[PDB]
């Protein structure tokens, strides 16, 4: 599922993301934006051997379980398959576990080099929330 920009930042506030961890909702849609173009599909492998999984390109090093990334951790506890639904709410609740564990959104490379220190409230301008 492709979602429009509007229809995530709903789906991620009926979710409670607006302000998790201090974290505003242009916050995650801006990280969205540029981690999957908004596609609950989207995988990508990292240099690591790992693979980032669906709309928040979600890390098989720690998070999930791919079958293909040895030695890694699956601290969400589920099949990275869980994370490409159109459904969001697996990404979502795993989300709310990697932005507590320290790094805050730090641990977005793209919300760290793409939306960190902009005006990422323009990323919500227009929606009806
Ligand atoms: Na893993
Ligand atoms: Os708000």
């Amino acid at each position: 599922k492709v979602f429009g920009r509007c229809e995530l930042a709903a789906a991620m506030k009926r979710h409670g993301l607006d302000n998790y961890r201090g974290y505003s909702l242009g916050n995650w849609v801006c990280a969205a934006k540029f981690e999957s173009n908004f596609n609950t599909q989207a995988t990508n492998r990292n240099t690591d051997g790992s693979t980032d999984y669906g709309i928040l390109q979600i890390n098989s090093r720690w998070w999930c379980n791919d079958g293909r990334t040895p030695g890694s951790r699956n601290l969400c506890n589920i099949p990275c398959s869980a994370l490409l639904s159109s459904d969001i709410t697996a990404s979502v609740n795993c989300a709310k576990k990697i932005v507590s564990d320290g790094n805050g959104m730090n641990a977005w490379v793209a919300w760290r080099n793409r939306c960190k220190g902009t005006d990422v409230q323009a990323w919500i301008r227009g929606c009806r929330l």
